[PDB]
């Protein structure tokens, strides 16, 4: 679980979004594994607007955070879960590192702000959705 609060936005895992997200939508796309809800409380996160492929991000299943190298946002084979089927997830960063599903909603950030949040995983690997693309997030 987790979530990204940046103005009267509130940024979550497409396939974790509640029946409160869903009824105050503002943008979602399953092909990236996000949705957008709004808010009534202003949020204080930063978006980061940067190319970097180095930053931190929150593990839950092992209460800690871990430095990563990660890819460029990019269309990923995805195998199936309870929430999709197998499919090509567009926008997202791979990396070396520990990652379960219940890890999807952890933040990835650099020096510059939040750069995504956990969506897959499996296998020593860790995939991230890029939400440094969404700069309509900042106004
Ligand atoms: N973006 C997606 O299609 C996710 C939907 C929900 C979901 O459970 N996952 C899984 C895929 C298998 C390994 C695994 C590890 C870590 C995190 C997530 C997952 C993928
Ligand atoms: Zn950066």
């Amino acid at each position: 679980s987790g979530a990204i609060y940046v103005g009267n936005y509130r940024v979550v895992n497409r396939h974790l979004a509640t029946h409160n997200d869903w009824a105050n939508l503002v943008w979602e796309d399953s092909s990236r594994d996000l949705l957008v809800s709004s808010t009534t409380a202003q949020g204080c996160d930063t978006i980061a607007r940067c190319d970097c492929q180095t930053g931190v991000y929150y593990c839950s299943s092992r209460r800690k955070h871990y430095p990563v190298s990660f890819s460029k946002p990019s269309l990923i084979f995805v195998e199936a879960s309870e929430y999709y089927p197998a499919r090509y997830q567009s926008h997202l960063m791979l990396a070396v590192g520990h990652s379960e599903p219940g890890d999807c909603g952890g933040i990835l950030r650099c020096q510059h702000g939040v750069v995504g949040i956990v969506s897959t995983g499996g296998n020593g690997l860790v995939g991230f959705a890029d939400v440094r693309d969404l700069l309509w997030l900042d106004e």
